[PDB]
């Protein structure tokens, strides 16, 4: 009954399979052969819109005894800035609805092994985003995360990883980050986390990320939070990033294939995980000025949509190579 669910065989899902299939059909020869090998590489399934509560059962039926990795990404506000919406809940109580629904479905599957990653980019924003008129959403996000952990944090067939940004974002604020994490966990009832996920939807090298894990791990320890393990998103971190551009970064490459316990010199690290879907657009180029940076790839479809050209770039730039 090992507490590292990645030591089990990992579940490859029909959605990513279908996404790679679209690319396979537009490719020939060498790159097609490569794409065919990427198709069965386990990737996390994102719960990122209100309908996603209906998606959970299918995943769980098709997975059998294989580890399923879910990314809960359905919090109410994503930016405490003007003109932002379309992915989050009306409010806390709408959110608690989604959490209960997912929690309930999960309960019907006592033999499944489920990894739940709490919302990506929430802690990051709580530490670094400004506090003048964003006081309200701030406090609600903290409640949101505490609630999610209070539910999923008690299910035996679940292992929770709270997301905590990446080194490029929070390494110089490990003390404040631990402060926020420690308060959330204080309001999370009897919910326990297995650890922290980093580098979700980002390109940071495993080397620097593990350095971030160490500093953050220490901050949490000096706060009373002990025994934290880590997972790192290796989906797009094969090549060091040219800049801090987060949106559809040019020159990125598929990183290490998902694996449990990948390095005995990294004893804090549970696994390399493909958490962001390699090939899915970060955002439409039109959507955010940052998507128009010199080192963001252009012609990006909307967030979540297959971006064929990007996938190809990722394939070519893969590290370790084929
Ligand atoms: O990591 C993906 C995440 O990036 C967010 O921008 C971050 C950026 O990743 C980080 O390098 C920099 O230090 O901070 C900014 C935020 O100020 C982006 O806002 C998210 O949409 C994205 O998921």
């Amino acid at each position: 009954t090992s507490d590292n669910f990645f030591e089990n065989e990992l579940y490859s899902n029909y959605k990513f399979q279908g996404e790679v299939d679209q690319s396979i059909q537009r490719l020939s020869g060498s790159l097609q052969e490569k794409a065919k090998k990427v198709k069965y590489v386990p990737t996390a399934a994102w719960l990122a819109w209100s309908g996603a509560t209906n998606e959970v059962a299918r995943y769980l039926n098709e997975a059998g005894s294989k580890t399923v990795v879910f990314v809960l990404y359905m919090i109410p506000t994503r930016d405490c800035n003007a003109g932002g919406s379309n992915g989050g809940a009306d409010n806390l109580s709408t959110y608690q609805g989604y959490v209960n629904s997912i929690y309930n479905t999960i309960n019907q599957y006592p033999n499944s092994r489920i990894v739940m990653i709490i919302e990506p980019d929430t802690i990051g924003n709580l530490v670094t985003a400004n506090n003048a008129n964003c006081r309200n959403v701030h406090d609600m996000h903290k409640q949101a995360l505490s609630y999610a952990i209070s539910k999923f944090g008690t299910q035996k067939n679940v292992r929770v990883y709270l997301d905590a940004a990446h080194g490029g974002w929070l390494n110089s604020s490990a003390d404040r980050t631990a402060e926020v994490i420690a308060e959330i966990l204080r309001n999370a009832g009897n919910g326990k986390i297995r650890g922290i996920s980093t580098n979700v939807s980002n390109y940071q090298p495993v080397y620097s990320e593990y350095q971030y894990h160490q500093n953050l791990n220490r901050a949490l320890e000096s706060r009373g939070v002990r025994g934290m393990k880590f997972i790192v998103d290796t989906s797009r971190n094969g090549r060091n990033p040219s800049s801090a551009t987060w949106c559809n970064l040019k020159g990125a490459g598929l990183g290490a294939r998902p694996q449990a316990n990948p390095d005995p010199n990294m004893p804090l690290l549970d696994a390399y995980v493909w958490i962001k879907t390699p090939g899915e657009s970060d955002s439409a180029s039109s959507a955010d000025p940052v998507c128009r940076n010199s080192d963001s790839l252009q012609g990006a479809p909307a967030a979540g949509s297959w971006f064929h050209d990007y996938f190809v770039m990722l394939l070519e730039n893969a590290n370790p190579p084929f």
